[PDB]
């Protein structure tokens, strides 16, 4: 078996490697990648996402989100309060503040202390999932907004010709912005292209290992955990390496910088935090391996969730016994 420690694998494709998607995912899970829940791949030197930054300080941030924290440094929630609109130029100027800017540090791991000693005091403020691209339309390789959409591969396996749009979001983060514990919906793949700015550390749990982290959310957000039985799907809870470490749950840590891809893979819980000002494209896919994650993933019909109108077939096709219930949750 490959990769048997599901270590965080980096891989460095060649420009001629980088020309098949597809086949660069399935030779990256030949070497074990998967079994780590997330990959970095660094593109070919001869690879752009597109020719420069320069020109996407227009873009509006239509409902930036402010990200309070409750409970304690190494244990907590967040919400998300709305804020007015913001142009993307307007945004980088306040993370560029003396109230958001990183502190001085000397180096990532010292930022990582600060941040879980610091984070709960501070409110961040996210530019989250906003549809869109700043791939240039002319880039072939490894396009984020040209990728085979979800519902023609479950096609392709599976015969079923269904509704819905695949495309991707920009998140424009700042220093403290946080993701909380989560697989994608549906226990989708992602990918994620960090095009500007600080960086983002991610931490993973080996999707083997998936139900371990579950079980000591549970025991760690026990109310939220009566509330709904899949509560992970929220998207607002919050736990520490140094609190995993205590608890024995297996992860790792890997910190992505610009220029730099991450693949999450089916049922890879992940967290993490942005260094700093910074602009992230990402957006799901699938592959045939993923058919059997998406038969058996969880679900929240507690109403909270409330996701996408694809993922309603995707339910109606692989769960149909859940399908009627999980509706009901999403209205
Ligand atoms: O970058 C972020 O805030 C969150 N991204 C992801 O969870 C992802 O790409 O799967
Ligand atoms: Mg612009
Ligand atoms: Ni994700
Ligand atoms: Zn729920």
């Amino acid at each position: 078996a490959q990769n048997p420690n599901c270590n965080i694998m980096i891989f460095h494709p060649t420009k001629e490697e980088f020309n098949d998607f597809d086949k660069y995912i399935a030779y990256m899970e030949s070497q074990g990648a998967h079994r780590a829940g997330l990959a970095k791949i660094i593109p070919p030197k001869e690879w752009k996402a597109r020719e420069t930054y320069d020109n996407i300080s227009e873009i509006l941030i239509a409902t930036p989100l402010q990200q309070v924290a409750s409970g304690r440094a190494g244990v907590f929630t967040q919400y998300h309060k709305k804020k007015k609109a913001m142009t993307v130029g307007e945004y980088r100027h306040l993370a560029n503040s003396k109230k958001y800017q990183t502190p001085p540090h000397q180096n990532f791991e010292d930022l990582e202390r600060k941040y879980w000693k610091n984070r709960i005091y501070n409110s961040p403020i996210y530019g989250a999932d906003i549809s869109g691209s700043l791939f240039d339309e002319n880039t072939k390789q490894w396009n984020l907004g040209h990728l085979g959409t979800i519902q023609d591969l479950l096609e392709k396996e599976c015969g079923v010709v269904i509704e819905g749009v695949n495309t991707p979001y920009l998140y424009f983060g700042m220093w403290k912005t946080t993701f909380a514990w989560h697989t994608e919906d549906m226990d989708l793949y992602s990918i994620n292209y960090l095009h500007l700015g600080e960086p983002k550390t991610w931490y993973v749990v080996p999707p083997e290992h998936g139900q371990r982290l579950e079980r000591l959310a549970r025991e760690l957000f026990p109310g939220s955990s009566r509330g709904c039985g899949a509560f992970l799907r929220h998207k607002v809870a919050l736990i520490s390496p140094t609190v995993l470490k205590e608890n024995g749950i297996p992860f790792n840590r890997i910190t992505q910088e610009a220029g730099e891809f991450m693949v999450t893979f089916p049922y890879g819980y992940h967290a993490g935090f942005n260094h700093g000002f910074n602009c992230a494209e990402a957006i799901n896919f699938a592959t045939p391996r993923w058919i059997d994650y998406g038969k058996m993933a969880s679900q929240c019909s507690c109403g909270e969730a409330r996701v996408t109108f694809s993922m309603d077939a995707f339910v109606r096709i692989l769960q149909p016994e859940r399908y009627d219930l999980w509706k009901r949750g999403q209205d």
